Formats: C-alpha cells, structure tokens, sequence
C-alpha cells in the first residue's frame, strides 16, 4: 500500500482552500547531511514536505499560490538535470518531467530560486513559511527584503507572514484511509520483526544480534530505515527507555526489551516487547510484566472515540499503584499513592503519544494530552514499568524494565490494534520462544 | 582486534611533540545530527576527535596543553553524570571517570567550557584549532575574543593559529600495526558479506535485498553500520557511480554492481564486486569484466613502496584503451587513444583512494596523485568500465557497469590485500553462485 | 516647539487600535554604533522606535500588547539603574521611573528580556514585528521557539507575524498639527544656517568652512546634528549630487551648491541654495540659475492636494526642456525631446521626497510617484540642473550644478513653504551677499 | 603637517619586515555604518586599514604578500570608478590611479575579492588577519575553504593564521617625528577650541552651545570631525566621566567640565579644562581644583622615559589623599588611607592613556599599566576628583565634578606637553574669563 500522486494532490488543495486569496505557501526540502567529512547519511525528507509531494529530493522548494478564490496554481523548484552529477550520485527529476510526475503546474531550477521567489511573492498579502525550521529556508526567505527594499522597481512584499504548521499538522494528525493502510502495513512489518527477534535470540548473543535480525526483516518487506534508532535493552539497559548502545552480551535470566519500528512509504511502526533471554519468565520478571501487560490490555478495551490519552492515563496508574503495593514495591494506601503520584520512580514516560510521517508524530495533545480523541487519529499504547537496579524495594524486582508498546487507530467505535500480530501475553511469549529453542 | 587507550594516548603525545611550547590543541567532538524532527541520526564520532579519544559522546572537548618542552596535560570537556538525561537517553561517562577511562589528566562538565576555555589558552603563543569544521566549535573557540579585549585582567591571547589538520591527517595517512589488523578485520568483515550476497542474488529479487543482506552480515559480527550508504546498481545502474536507491527488482540476464563496505571500531571496509544476476555472464558482459579484472591484477601485482597511483594508473589506462580498441568500443592508435584520453567516457573516476576512519580518507595525494607511497598507507584499488545505455559503441555493451575494488595495505615489498577473501574471477564468481543457486 | 508625552501616547493609542486582539507589537530601539574601536557614533534613535516613545537610550523594546478590543496595556525592557554604568557613560532612566515619564504601564529590566518576551507572546495570535530591522531584534523575536517548543509548558506561539511598518510608515507620512510646528521650525533652523553660509562665504575659503558655519548655526538654535551629512560642492563638486569631502578651497567665479538640513526633535529640515562664490552670478551661472529656480517656483505654485508629485514634474520637465532647448544646450523639438527624456542627463533625480523623522521619509509614493497629495504630508521641492564639466554642451556652461530646495507642506488649499526664509531669488542673493561683503 | 605617501609605503615595509616569507597579511576597510534608515554616519576609516594607507574609501582590502626575504609586493581592492554611483555620492579612486596614488603595486576591483583572495592566499604559508574585528572580513578570509578544498586544482591553504594587531599596534604605539608633529597641531587646535569655550561662557547658555563654539573652532582649522563625543558637564554633570547630553542651562556659581578633542589627519587631540561658569572660582570650588591640578603639574614634572604610568600614579595619589584629608574629605592617616584605596570614590579612573589614531590607543601597557615609558610615546594625564551630590562629605563639596586633562609625548629627556597652550591655572582661567567677559 501506498500514497499515490492523486493524494498529494488533495492535501495540496485541501491546503490551498484553507489559504487566505493573494498569498503563497512555502515548503522546503530537507538539506542533506554529513555524516563524516564527505559521507552522508541517508537522505531523509522532511515530514511536511514529504507530506505534499512524496519527493525525495534535497534542494526543492514546492510553492503553492493562491491568487484567488477560484484561482491557485504550484511552482517547484528542483535541482536541473545534469548529466555529471548524475553519472555520479544517481538520477534527478528535472524541470521537464516535474509537472506530470507530481502533479504540480510548473518546475523551476532550485538554482534560481533567488531570482524568481521575490517575483512569486511579488503584491500578495501573506506568506505562509514555517519560519525557523531551516536555516537555509530562512536565508532564502527572508532574502522578501528584496521586495521591501524594490518599491522604485514597484515591487511590494507581503506584509503578513503565518507559520502552516499548525494547519498542516492538524491535518496530518488525521489519516485518510490510504494513510492507515500504509501505517496498517507498517505496524504489520514491525511485529513480524519483533517475532523474528523472540525467535532469534538466545543466552549469550549480543544485544546488536537482534537489530540486526530486526532490521533484516524490516528490510526484506521493502522498508529500508528504521523510523527511529533500535532500542535492545537486557536486564538493567531495559530501565533505559531509549539504550541503543545494544553493546551487551544477553544473560541467561535476564529480560530483554526491544523497542523498533520500520519506516514505510514515510511512516512510523513503533513496537515494544519484553521477554526473558532464556525463553521462560522467572516469578519476579512475571509479576511485573503482568502489572504492564493489564495496564496495556485495559487501555486498548478503552481506547475510542470521547476518551481522551489522559483519561485512560489514570486507569493505567491506578492498575500500576495497585499491583505495586500488592508486590511490595509501593508501601501505602492506594488513592492515596496514586494522589502523590507514586508511581512515577517506575513509570516516568507518557502512555501515548500521535504515530506518522514522525513516530513523536505533530499534532496538539491539549494540556496534559487531555484532547478528545476522534477517528482517524493514530497512536502508540506503551505501560512500562522500570525498576532501577539500586531501587528500595524487595531485592528480586531491582534491575527489571519492562515496556509492551502496540500502534493503534481510532475508529467510529473503539481502536483497531495495527501491531497484535506479535505476542504479548507471557505464555505466548514463552510458547512462541520454546517452539523456536528446539528448532 | 581494536584500538586500545594506550594507543589513543600515543596519538596525543604524538601531536603534543610536533606542537610547539606554549601551546594549546583543540578537537572538538562531532554535533548530534537531526533526522526528522526530534528523532537523529544514529551517532558518529568526528574522525579526528575519535583518532585521538575512542570516546563516542557529543558535546566534547579535547585540550591537549603544551607548557614547555618537557610539560604537557590533557583537559576533557564533556557532558555531566545527569540521572534523569541518562534514564532517557543513556549513560553518561561524566567527569569523574574520564580521566582514568580515556587517559587524560583532566575533565570539566561540557557546561562549562565557556567559563573555563579561554583560562585554558590565557598567555599561551599558539592555539591549534581546525576552523570552519564546526560552526559550534568556531564560536566557542573565536568567543579569543575574551582574552583580546581582558588585558585589564591581565589575560592575553594568542595570536597564533595553526590547522592542526594537516599534521594530524598525515598521521592518520600512516596505519599503526593495530590499525593495520583492525582495518584487516573489516576488509574480511566486508568480504563476507558480498560473497553471502553472491550467493543469495536471485533474479526477481530487488536491488536493497542484497543490500539487506549485506548490511546483516557486516552487523552479525559487530560492525552495526555501513562505512558509506551501500551501493546495488543492476543492468543500467551500474552506470551510476554511486547508485544508492536500490530500488529496481534485479533482472535475468543483467550484471549487478555492488559497492559497499562496514565500519568496524571506526575504520572503513571499501569493496565492490559485479557479478550476473543469474549467476552466468554473458559473453559481452565477460568480455568487459575481463578489462576491468586485469586491470585490477595488473594494479595488484604493481602497488608497492616506491611507486604511485599515477604512475599505476597509466598501466590500466593502457590496459583499458587496449581491450575497449580489440572490442570496437574504441577505434584508432592504442597511443594516440591513450594520448587523448579516450578511456575517459567509459573509465571517469580515479583508480585509489586513501582507505581509514574515513572511506575516502585524509592525507595528501600530491598533485594527480603522484606521491610516492609508502609502507602504513592503506588504499583502494578499484578499476570500473562504464558503458552508457545510449554510448555510440556495438549494441550489445550498452548498459553495462562494472568495477571492481579491493583494500590494500603497502608494505616493505608489495602490498597486503585486505579483501581478496571474495571472489573476483568470472569462473570463481558463476562457480560459487552455481553451488548456491543448488542450495 | 515639541512632541510631548501625551502624542506619543496617542501614537500608541492609534497602533493598538489597527491591531488584532490577543497581539502584541514589538518595537526596538536602534543599537548603539562603532566609530572606531571603542569609540561610539553620537547615540540616533531609531525613528519608528522614537515616533512611540522619545525616548533615547539603546537596549529598550516597547511592547503593546491588546489583549481584546477593550484591554490593552504596554511594557518597556530598557537598561536597568546601574551606578558605576552611569558615573562612566550617563544617566539611564531605570524601571521605577519608566511608567510615569514615558506613560508606559510596566517596565522591565532589558537584562531579563528573553526570561519575559515568551511570557508576553504565550497565547497571542499575532505579534507585529519589523522583521529585518536590526538582527539583534530578530534573534530575541525568534527565541517564539521557547513557545513553539513549550507544549509540555502549556506554551503556544503566535502563529502570524505581521509588518508594522507599513502602518505606521502611513502614519508617519500624516503629520499631526505639533510635528508640523516642530518641522516648521526646522525649516527655519536650517534656513537660518544656509543665510549665514551666503553671508560668510568668500573665495579662498574652504568648502568645510561653510559646514562649519552652519553646523554652528544648528548647534546654537538647539539642533546638535544634521539630519544628513552636509554637501558643500563648489564648481565641479556641484555636478555630485551627495558630494560630503567638502575639501576643495572655493574658487572666485565658480558656484558653490550648499545641501544641508538640522535634526530639531528628531525631525529633518532639508534645504538647497545654489549661489556664486564671489557673490555674482555669472551669465552663463544666471542662465542655468533662472531654469532651475522658475522650475522651483511653478511647483511651490502647483503642489496641493489633488494634484501629485509624478504630475508636478511633467511641468518641471517641460520647464527645463524648453529653456535648455533655448541656451543650445538641447537640440530639437520640445515635445519629442521630453517624449525621450532628453533632460536626464541634466536633472537625474526626483523633484521630491517625504519629509519627517528621516530626511527621505516614509510613506508609499505610489508607482512614479503617483499618489495623489492630501493635508498633512510633507515633501521637499529640489529641481536641479547639472552640466558635467565634460558634456557635450557650449563650453561657458560645463561644470554647473544647480539645485534649489525647499521643504513644503501640503495644506487645504495649497502648501505652506517651511524654508522661504532664506532667499533664492538670484538679485536676492547677490543682494545679501554685497551688503555682507562690505562688513 | 601630515603623513604622506612615503611614510605609509614605510609602514607597509616596516610590516612585511617582520613578516615570515611566504606569507601575505590582511587589513580591510571599516564599514559603512547606517545613522537611519538609508542615511549613514560620515565615514571613518578603521584606524589600522588608514595607518598603512591613508584611503578613505570604504569595501577595500590591502593585500601585503611576502614571496621569500627579498620579494614582496602590494594588492588593493578597491571600489571600481562607476560612473552613476559617483555622480550621485562622490568620487572613488578606482584601479587605474590607485598604484599611483597610494604606492602599491597592483588594484583589483573589490567586487572580484572572491574571485581573486584564495588565489593570492594559495600556496602561502600564513595568513596574517585580525579576526574578529569585522564580520563581512571574517566571511571574505574564511571563504581559505576554496583552497583547503581545492586539492583536485593542486591549491593548498597557509595552515598558518596570525593576528597582526600585537605588531601594528606596538608599530602605532611608537611615533614617528612626522606623527608627532600631526599630534602637536591636534593639541593646538583642541586647545585653541578650549580656550574658545572658556572666553565664551556665560551663565545661562546651554551646556551644547560651549560643544558649538568648540565643534566649530576645530572645522576652521581643517579638522571636521571630533576624535570622541564631546563633554560638556557643568554642576552635577561634572561628577559623570563621560557625560554626552550637554543639555542644562549652565548656572551662575557652578563649575562646568569641558572634554573635547579634535581628530586631525586621523590623530586625536584629548584635553578637559574644568572652570567657573561665571569666570571665578568659589573658595570650595577653588579648593578641590588645587588638588587636582598640582596632581597634574606633579605629573607633567615626572613623566620621562624610565618611570611609568603606574609609578606617577602613586604620586598623584598621595596627593589626593592630603588634600583630601586636609579639607576633611577624608578622615585618618594618609599611608593608612593610602593602603585602603580611599581617594577611589573620588578619582575612579586612570591617570594616562595612550594617545594616536585612537583616542584610547592601542599598545600593551603592561600590568597595572607598569610599563617602562620610552621616548615616541604619546599619552594623556588627566587627575580629576569628582565628589557625588550626595557624598558623605561636607556639605559645600558636593555635586564637584573637576578634571584638567593634557596631552603628552615622551622625549629624550622628560616630555613635551602639546596642550599647554590653553590655561589650567585658576587664576589664569579667571583672567582669561575676566577679559572676555568685559567683552
Ligand atoms: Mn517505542
Ligand atoms: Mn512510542
Ligand atoms: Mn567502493
Ligand atoms: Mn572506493
Ligand atoms: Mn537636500
Ligand atoms: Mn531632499
Ligand atoms: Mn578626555
Ligand atoms: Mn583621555
């Protein structure tokens, strides 16, 4: 599944209606990036750009303008065919064959940019520029100062300027159904990795081991990079909610936390699973994941449309509190933890957070994430909790972290869950390990 | 094998030997790199302040401090032991530990650097500083200007500054032993991994298949990351020097060309191999592999101390001319051809380059390559003939790429092959995808 | 006369009634400039920041916030009381005294800017900044990230940016009854200053010497600056149109063009008197002289509201067509030499400019300066005609540059002459200069 | 007097001198600078750029290359003569007249600096540059990337970069005859400006009409400018070291403080004359003066090669605290007093500076401004006692604000004092007043 041409073309008009006439809309292209002396890492496009063009080139600006109410048309400006650059470091788009691959009406070379943007923005009476985001998208806006100062040439700037930001990521905040069938794809990309690495690892291996199963299988489904660095913590690295060192040899008896996801056609998988190194759970490693496994389970029965992440958040504490008083970990009364928010030495991250082009996908939470969530929205579900190794409780519970993170997605009556296709329930863990231990 | 902190250590004192009394040496560390939005890159250590710390954290600072002669310190500047940012994030070797750990004398929290800097240089005559690497790093060095204008209280400046680079990548141009066996490591690391892709190519599979196989092979034996962005360029990407798209599903019938290496304790591996995608080449393709392989062997048996890549590039250019003239690609006097480079439509890149913490590493060249080498240097070897789909040549050539390249290390009488652990010869080649293509 | 606290509070009043509500408008003071070294150019406010404020201190901001269409308020950062700053450089008016003497409501200290700034923004939907102004105003307006960023605060940016100047460069360019009084009295400074220039000049005398005569003359009526740099060019020098050397010796039989306007309250005079060195026009001096000040005077005739600028120079081009046509100095037909121009070569610049806190005021000109004059605006009224000392014209007329300047406002019924003071009528001069020349 | 052609063409030799072979040194041009607007200051060039050529254009660069210990040669970058930009704002010297006219050897236009600076800079071993003195040089020398870059084109950069400063400025800390006796003629004009003021004041003229008589003495004898901003502090005014305003009506029993100087062939004159408003000295008034000008006699006796600022500062000192405890400014015993520092609430600042293209010019002072005085150097001494209106003091001392300031350059045997032409002692200054004011 996919995000074709007539879908940028859309978010593009959708954009444009929501444009004031007699203004111009500036999205700019990710620079490349160095990753030593002459090497680069591997192009990323930016989020919003990518969002309205599905271009993955560097040195693009894409220019929607909106004369009027019924009149609006798009200029591209993108690096020029040159027959040595590409012998070199692969194929461009080009000026000529811009306007029928992406759907825009004209393509300019990015190298004119300076001598024809002034001229575009040239009378209109805002610009929408995301303002701070690249330096050198600042650069070649500001350099507007060319209008200000042309008054003798009769050339006016515009003199509002609005950040589309906040539109365009409340626009991304809600998927369309190709959207979802891409992130559906992703989430099932991303749990047959997870399965592959409970299946894979074993005493002894190293933590990389299983990023490197992980990203192979990312990989073989057509989903190169992953959407954000591979997290394999065993026993105390898995109280390290982002540990990618992965550089530890994994103990036989000790839990292992994987936190991966791919990126597909731009979007984010973001999966987490805990399960023990040998295959089997020891009674204090049981005993937490139980505690993490409700907290997850209850929040996906909850998860709809009127609810909201915080909301479901304060169930969530309250299963923690409760089954860490009852293991001895908390020491109290159980409203009257939960008031003082106890439960946070074990449990310091948020329960959700948006899923997308971004794996933190864009998109306003309300204060405390307390916005109503509606369908089409898309988010991760990860209860955790973290013992830290010198923590002051019973001694077999210290040096345990446990995170079991799904991707969701909203629908008119409840969630639909993209990644359950990989185990979570602690004898499935098992089962699914001991299956794979014999061969 | 690996580098250890004594030999770190030996660097510094290396370069505190060349640096004159009164001086100071600053090498900073490289800046975290943004991916998309608050998500980064996976880190990479600047070469240089990695050739001299083995330290894999950003927000770092070398000072390497020559009093006099005979008294010489070290100062590290990095990040603080901070609980909550290590719980997040990930550990932290903080100060406390650094001086034992790296070897150095001295370490200040990073926070500091400001505040402590400019003490450090106040009254010395030289500071070694490699500017415009890092704008970060200019602005903490040239804020100089503290010292400039402090006479009131008693601070002076130097006014000498000098670009460590030039010295320093000398000494990087010359491998030690330890490299020697760490770069050995990653050249049998990298071989590994294109011979499992020799023997998984199958026709219908796509181009980043193989990519992911690699990229699993250089990780299983702990090179997590490539040392450039791998390289799968089948029929008429091969054509494309740096093909990194890798998109195309691989066709009976084309050559594939794979240019890819790991980065094993910093050090890059560097190999490329073309081979038929169904495991047999076909005539014409065997006749232009043929060019390119003697020209490889010829290259092989030549580099040694006392001669140059100029000087074995004329040997191959030779070797060139002369099969393009017997195949019809070329026509005229293999001399006169030669004498007006005609070679180059087809052969446009240079024959080495330098090979260390950076695949096209530091250390000059002297003009069109023409230094004498040395035994320590490590280079590539890597010969390609590059005939485009739509090259006025017979019919039956079009479309076809290939390259070759090993690492060698020049030694008192020839030279070590690093890579030549992976096939290279067309019967070698067919001959071993033949037995997997049986399984 | 004067701009007292009560206007400057109206000039506010007036802004935040064009404003939105829930916006704030940021307005800086200009940044104190290098002569040499540490020595500073004598402190100019900036002219928007003064038009709001008349306050003359650097490092202040003033903030109108509108909190609704009822509620507004305003906030001032200016340098805070400090002793030992002000027994070294001069009194600072300090926070305490800050709401009472400039009408202000708060007062902050400049110090604590970026601590405040994103407070004030937090939660607007507007913030009006001259973007471009003065860099070190952008770098705190952009620290807006700290609200971009601040979510998790409860923290959020304005997300439109509008130019002020355009609105309050259209307020300038209507001048209020007090700021006519105040030019009207620096027209009268400056024509006071151009009579003694008449009146002491002698040949033999250096052309700084007029400069210094009248620099004293604004100096003792209470105008410390020029609003420009005085232009004394004397034979050839009067061909260059902005010639400040001002360092030849004044030749007996050459003309001297004096170009030189006072700064009274912040507000320019602007005034240009062309007479002969020796006190006699020459015939051919008389000649060039007669055109130049009948294109003068039909314009102080013409300029009203109705009419504009563009208008009132097509009378002046065929005043200067039509008499350089008769001393030989054109050749042709009048109406197909203005239909070409042909009087550029002679009179290269425009007949006026607005006038006001910048010597080249503010205000919208409309295309070829085609916007109909009102009541209210002020301009200046400055034909000239200059032969260059090598054109290709009767020889007794190379080397004359003339220009005749008076500074007007446009009234009801016509325009009031704010520098008719100083005589320009040619018997007037020479009338002035020989009664000076006999003591 | 003046510095010609010849003595700039020395320096430039006395430079290259101390220059390493294989070397070439930087000095750029000060900026315009902007006043409002589109106006601009009056132009000064930047003190070390003038030293070495005495061109007062702005947008050049002097380019001193040092071949090897006998060749040598001079390149400008200068303003290309444009025919309409010097119509309209003044002549430039162009590339054609510039060897000629400055000494040096060749001239490019400043719009190639790009083009042709790493061209000159290639090859070379250091780069001497005073980095960080102007932004748009610091772009222009740093843009030494095209060379470091360059490798392929065989350029290579000087990895050697020194700041020239230190030596120019001990260069411009010892002058030549030829500068002394420019600095003898800004004494007389500054003193001759002085004086001036002291025979024109009269109570109830303004504090900025004493800044007139003298602004307008020093223009008649060619210098137009001021070397600083000049003070004018009578009554409380006094007590502030560099009070501006120069905005009180000067009152009948007050003393007023005038510091004022000339800028003559770039030089600096720099005297301060403290006197009674209405010509006669009050008894209090007449009793902290004493103080202050036998600490400046006392001084001009001492001042000699062999002793130093600080040593004469230790004199000056104890004179202050005798005639401070003798009036009861100060209570106890003087070497007591002496040791706590107690005459610095009166005397806060330092006795001398040196003096030349900078009123406050460069050249090391040593610690404490200890350093040995040698002949050739040129220094201000200027005593002042300033008693706060609100001083814990008797009562008829306060708001006294005296300081008497005299230009000095060390000879052979002692010194020559080059403002003494003004009148310092009381009852010389009250004579001198007495007979002005009779008229
Ligand atoms: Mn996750
Ligand atoms: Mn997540
Ligand atoms: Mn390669
Ligand atoms: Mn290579
Ligand atoms: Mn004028
Ligand atoms: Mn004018
Ligand atoms: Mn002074
Ligand atoms: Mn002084």
């Amino acid at each position: 599944s996919e995000i074709s041409r007539q879908e940028f073309q859309r978010r593009r008009q959708a954009l444009v209606e929501q444009m004031q006439p007699g203004s111009a809309a500036l999205i700019f292209a990710a620079p490349e990036v160095t990753r030593s002396a002459d090497s680069e890492y591997p192009y990323r496009q930016n989020s919003d750009f990518w969002y309205f063009t599905g271009f993955n080139e560097p040195e693009a600006v894409l220019v929607l303008i909106k004369s009027d109410d019924t009149h609006n048309h798009s200029v591209l400006f993108n690096r020029v065919r040159d027959l040595t650059a590409e012998i070199w470091f692969g194929r461009r788009l080009g000026q000529d064959a811009a306007p029928e691959k992406l759907g825009v009406d004209r393509a300019l070379a990015f190298s004119e940019i300076n001598q024809q943007l002034y001229q575009l923005l040239n009378g209109l009476d805002v610009v929408y520029h995301a303002q701070g985001e690249y330096a050198y998208a600042d650069v070649i806006v500001n350099s507007l100062e060319k209008l200000r100062k042309g008054s003798r040439q009769n050339l006016t700037a515009p003199a509002t300027m609005i950040d589309w930001r906040p539109v365009v990521h409340e626009m991304r905040l809600f998927k369309s159904p190709e959207e979802i069938a891409v992130l559906r794809r992703a989430g099932e990309i991303t749990a047959m990795a997870h399965t592959r690495a409970m299946e894979k690892c074993r005493p002894g291996m190293f933590e990389y081991h299983l990023e490197g199963e992980i990203h192979h299988e990312f990989n073989r489904h057509g989903a190169r990079y992953p959407s954000y660095n591979t997290i394999v913590g065993s026993g105390e690295n898995g109280c390290i909610l982002h540990y990618t060192e992965n550089e530890c040899e994994m103990r036989d008896g000790d839990l292992v936390l994987i936190d991966a996801g791919c990126e597909y056609k731009g979007y984010a998988g973001d999966i987490t699973r805990t399960f023990p190194v040998n295959g089997k759970f020891t009674q204090a490693q049981r005993e937490i994941y139980d505690i993490v496994l409700e907290s997850l389970e209850t929040s996906l029965r909850l998860y709809r449309p009127g609810t909201s992440i915080l909301e479901v958040t304060g169930e969530v504490v309250r299963i923690m509190v409760s089954g860490l008083v009852k293991l001895g970990i908390l020491k109290g009364d159980v409203d009257e933890l939960i008031a003082q928010n106890a439960h946070r030495p074990f449990f310091m991250h948020g329960l959700s957070h948006w899923l997308g082009l971004d794996v933190h996908d864009v998109g306003v939470y309300g204060q405390d994430r307390s916005r109503i969530l509606e369908p089409g929205m898309v988010l991760t579900v990860e209860p955790g909790l973290y013992i830290a190794p010198d923590a002051e409780v019973p001694e077999q519970y210290r040096g345990i972290g446990i995170r079991i993170e799904d991707d969701i997605v909203i629908t008119e009556t409840g969630n639909e869950n993209l990644t359950a296709s990989v185990v979570k329930k602690p004898e499935e863990i098992e089962a699914l390990m001991v299956a794979a231990r014999k061969q």
